[PDB]
Parts: C-alpha cells; structure tokens; sequence
C-alpha cells in the first residue's frame, strides 16, 4: 500500500538522520578532544630562561587555537541541531501517516497491519521516543561544549569529553528502537 511505501521510507529516513547525527558526534568529539588536550597543556604551564621564554610563547599560540577549536564545536552543535529538527519533522510525518490511515481506513483495531504485526500507531510511538532522546541529547551536549571550553580541572574535562561521545540519552536505547522499525518494515 502507500502507506506502507511511506513508513518504510520514514524509517529509512530515521536511518539517515541517525547517521548524520552520528557523523557530527564523532567531528564533534574530534574538535572537543583536541580542546581539551590543548586545555590541559595550557593548564600544565624555576626552570631555565630558555624554557620559560617558550612556554610563554607557546600559551600565547595555545589560546589563539583554543578560541578556534570553539567556534568549530559550536558549527558541529548548529549542524545537530539541524538534524534535531529534522527529526521532529520525520516524527510529525508518521502522525500525519497515522491520522491517514484513520481517516481512510477507520478504526485501526480493525486494519491488518502494513507488515508483519505492528499497528500503524506503533511506528509513531517508537518515532515519537527516538525523538524524545535526540531532544534531551542536544541539550545536553550544549552544557558539556559549555563546559569543556571553560573548566579548568583535567579530569571534568575527561568526564565531560566522555559524556559528548558516550551520549547517555542516545545511547540508552537508540539502537533497538531504530532496529526494531527497520526489522519491521523490511530494511537491512
């Protein structure tokens, strides 16, 4: 039917996004990992003159690149938050699917499903939660791109640079809930 043709779209387009995302994550945490290795050299600064004259010299370089490296990770955060908003049009489209299929097609207790079991309302609960993850992901990756360009202590910076890569919300169960709409609808 079509409207099977357009979930099985939509969770090859949740497929995409998620991809996207993930790309970005991982130039993200490139950019925030030399942030913070440059962060804890600066921060490491009765030695020879020689050495203190270089040291002198290098910090001065150190912060110039650290200023740089900044506004890279916060092109990264504008790119996440383009695909963030594009998931809440991917969520929007399969309500939009849902109420179609209602209105077409009546009661959806009494419609087979588009493939092997699931109920059309499914695929958009399982939209609707994945979008609710990338949700508080975003923002949580705002307060540690926050936080890595000012602390001063090398261990929060290890602990934030870990938050950025691991992603808690993301990756508490992003993978299934995305699997289970490919295995559904057919996809490799």
């Amino acid at each position: 039917s079509v409207s099977a043709r357009k979930i099985k779209d939509n969770a090859a387009d949740w497929h995409n996004l998620i991809l996207k995302w993930e790309t970005l994550n991982d130039a993200g945490f490139t950019t925030a990992n030399n942030i913070a290795n440059l962060k804890i050299s600066l921060l490491n600064k009765s030695s020879s003159p020689a050495s203190k004259e270089n040291e002198e010299k290098v910090c001065l370089e150190y912060n110039e690149e650290l200023e740089k490296l900044c506004e890279e990770l916060q092109a990264t955060l504008d790119g996440l938050t383009k695909i963030q908003v594009k998931m809440e049009k991917l969520s929007s489209t399969t309500k939009g699917i849902c109420e179609l299929e209602n209105y077409h097609y009546g009661e959806e207790s009494k419609r087979p499903p588009l493939f092997h079991t699931w109920p059309t309302t499914h695929f958009y609960e399982v939209s609707h939660k994945l979008l609710e993850m990338y949700r508080k992901e975003l923002l949580l990756k705002r307060t540690v791109a926050k936080e890595l360009a000012h602390t001063g202590d090398p261990d929060l910076t290890l602990s934030y640079l870990s938050m950025w890569l691991h992603q808690p919300y993301v990756e508490s169960d992003s993978r299934l809930h995305l699997e289970s709409m490919l295995l559904e609808t057919g996809h490799r």
